[PDB]
């Protein structure tokens, strides 16, 4: 279906770690801990620089609880992400990498 769905950029990072959990083989679910802030040019279709912490939740990787609803761990690890997101999901996807060691 849609050629243009648009998230805001606080939408397309909660989506993109939903995608990085899903690909993930960590056994729980890990949750935005904290997005750097950046000023955007206005395209929908064009690669946003992200870098964010998330952190490591007592929630099973697979849980369907929504993921505020998931505590972070004592205690839990965190992984720095950097890449862009795209704010228009209809096509394309993040290209994000998140590292343990980039602290």
């Amino acid at each position: 279906g849609s050629h243009m769905q648009v998230l805001s950029y606080k939408e397309a990072v909660l989506r993109a770690i939903d995608g990085i959990n899903q690909r993930s083989s960590d056994a729980n679910l890990y949750r935005l801990l904290d997005l750097d802030p950046r000023t955007m040019d206005g395209d929908p279709d064009t690669p946003k620089p992200v870098s964010f912490t998330v952190k490591e939740t007592v929630c099973p990787r697979t849980t369907q609880q929504s993921p505020e609803d998931c505590d972070f761990k004592k205690d839990g690890l965190v992984k720095r992400c950097m890449g862009t997101v795209t704010l228009n999901q209809a096509r394309g996807s993040f290209d994000i990498s998140c590292d343990k060691d980039n602290k």
